[PDB]
This record gives structure tokens, C-alpha cells and sequence, in this order.
């Protein structure tokens, strides 16, 4: 069965941010003017892939998880004004 990963972006409710995330073509993705909570889930047929997903806008309380088959990877949160948060997993 395929390899699903889900990217979160999570912290203020009804923030407005931009993302850029790695889709599982290593392709990076853009995404603007986003409301949080959000997320989007990839599946792949390659066994290990890598992952990372980086946000900012106006929330001050931000973070990101990736989630694989349903593990959590990775997770990291912050706090301060129009904060950045920034999750990478190398091999997913």
C-alpha cells in the first residue's frame, strides 16, 4: 500500500499564513493566504521519501507536524509575532 503523509499547520485559529511544502516529487509546493488550522495529505509508491514544510503569516502561535501512515515524525512549535514554524523529515 501507498506511503500517506499529512503535513499540519496548526496553532491560532483563523491565522491567515503562507506555506511552502515538499510534495512526494520532491517538487516544492506554494500555498498563500491559508486559514489554520490546515493540512494536506500525499501518498507515494516509493518506499522513503523526504518531507518538509515551512509557514509564517499572522499568528503568533504556530507549528507543524508530519504525520506517516499515521506516526508522528516530527513536531515543532512556536511562539511570537508572525511567527515561522519548520518541520523536515529526511526520510519519510
Amino acid at each position: 500500500d501507498p506511503k500517506v503523509v499529512t503535513y499540519e499547520i496548526f496553532g491560532t485559529p483563523g491565522a491567515v499564513v503562507d506555506i511552502n511544502y515538499l510534495d512526494l516529487d520532491a517538487r516544492t509546493q506554494r500555498v498563500n493566504d491559508v486559514t489554520l488550522p490546515w493540512s494536506i495529505t500525499l501518498s507515494t509508491t516509493a518506499p522513503s521519501a523526504l518531507a518538509h514544510i515551512v509557514a509564517q503569516g499572522n499568528a503568533d502561535h504556530i507549528g507543524c507536524r508530519i504525520i506517516v501512515d499515521g506516526e508522528l515524525r516530527v513536531e515543532s512549535v512556536s511562539t511570537g509575532v508572525n511567527a515561522q514554524t519548520y518541520c523536515i523529515e529526511k526520510s519519510a
